[PDB]
């Protein structure tokens, strides 16, 4: 019955299969650097997300020969928590970032134990002036990062999340395949300029200039920080955003991977090919090309090996909790049922779905579906009983 789940998830797979929420990284031959873009999604803490659009560029300090990669991604996990014994306002961070996006030099030495981290950084948004220093380690192998952070300058005056992307992607992780696109180690130990300018959509914005070198045996990021045109009550300013990163793998909610998991891999071997991946799509009246399949399977697959495996979903679906979607999201979804988008998924809807789908429901079992999902009664589901029922 609460069988809307298996299809719900189905549809958030293929919303997040669509969807650019990796770091993209791509060549700037002029600059002898890169560049690189990537939307950022924070969670306002009474439900809704704060976008922030970066883009990013980094040309090396030094002359020396450096890596200009051919196009891929960084994969970032992080994970916020506070410090028990700190009464100072602070940040302590974990962080996993793996490189992939490609299908299967001498700085990267300095890279092969546990480095040490000095991250300093000066700001001011709106007028508001504050300082963050922060220190910790890095362990490339593993493209691990564990830092603490503290407002040097009181209270901050933005939330801390904001922050964490502007706070050494020299860190991540290259798989061996890909060693040859590492731009960040090869700058080294000279370092790399790092700029940035960071959209808040429906809000002000950042600008951002760092430093990034070593300093003694130490990696540091020195780093100056720009806010203009914030509103005062925005989700920034008014510190409105979730702190806690929300991270609860609830084990029931693995198994509900599972079982959308299952809808794609008919053949039961424990990956999601392009063809499977195509069934799905035509069966929800999509026409994805091979082309566009090839992408977007590339866009969560680890290991480079074209196929979405069973624990590649599961992370994929893991960062697709943890985020929120945005309305226009929420709304593409609700269309895959609102075939005639009226604003209601009518109980032919819901069959017309589910027929086509291959599940077999009997117009009996589709009328339990409607009545799960219908608070107000009409006998339709409408945008607002479509969202509680996905939440
Ligand atoms: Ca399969
Ligand atoms: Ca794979
Ligand atoms: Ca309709
Ligand atoms: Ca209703």
């Amino acid at each position: 019955r609460r069988k809307w789940n298996k299809t719900g998830h189905a549809v958030r797979a293929i919303g997040r299969l669509s969807s650019l929420e990796n770091v993209y990284i791509k060549a700037d031959k002029q600059k002898n650097g890169i560049k690189a873009n990537f939307k950022i999604r924070h969670n306002i803490e009474d439900g809704g997300v704060q976008l922030a659009y970066h883009y990013q560029q980094n040309t090396p300090i030094g002359d020396g020969p450096v890596l200009l990669p051919d196009n891929h991604y960084l994969s970032v996990q992080s994970k916020l928590s506070k410090d028990p014994n700190e009464k100072r306002d602070h940040m302590v961070l974990l962080e996993f970032v793996t490189a992939a996006g490609i299908t299967l030099s001498k700085g990267e030495e300095l890279f092969t134990g546990v480095v040490p981290i000095l991250v300093e950084l000066d700001g001011d948004v709106n007028g508001h002036k504050f300082s963050v220093s922060g220190e910790g380690e890095g362990d490339a192998t593993y493209g691990k990062l564990t830092l603490k952070f503290i407002c040097t300058t009181g209270k901050l005056p933005v939330p801390w999340p904001t922050l964490v992307t502007t706070l050494v992607q020299c860190f991540s992780r290259y798989p061996d395949h890909m060693k040859q696109h590492d731009f960040f180690k090869s700058a080294m130990p000279e370092g790399y300029i790092q700029e940035r300018t960071i959209f808040f959509k429906d809000d002000g914005n950042y600008k951002t200039r760092a430093e990034v070198k070593f300093e003694g045996d130490t990696l540091v990021n020195r780093i100056e920080l720009k806010g203009i045109d914030f509103k005062e009550d925005g989700n920034i300013l008014g510190h409105k955003l979730e702190y806690n990163t929300r991270d609860q793998l609830t084990e029931e909610q693995i198994a509900e991977f599972k079982e959308a998991f299952s809808l794609f891999d008919k053949d039961g071997d424990g990956t999601i090919t392009t063809k499977e991946l195509g069934t799905v799509m035509r069966s929800l009246g999509q026409n994805p090309t091979e082309a566009e399949l090839q992408d977007m399977i590339n866009e969560v697959d680890a290991d480079g090996d074209g196929t979405i495996d069973f624990p590649e979903f599961l992370t994929m679906m893991a960062r697709k909790m943890k985020d929120t979607d945005s309305e226009e999201e929420i709304r593409e979804a609700f269309r895959v049922f609102d075939k005639d988008g009226n604003g209601y998924i009518s109980a032919a809807e819901l069959r017309h779905v589910m027929t086509n789908l291959g599940e077999k429901l009997t117009d009996e079992e589709v009328d339990e579906m409607i009545r799960e999902a219908d608070i107000d009664g009409d006998g339709q589901v409408n945008y607002e009983e479509f969202v509680q029922m996905m939440t």
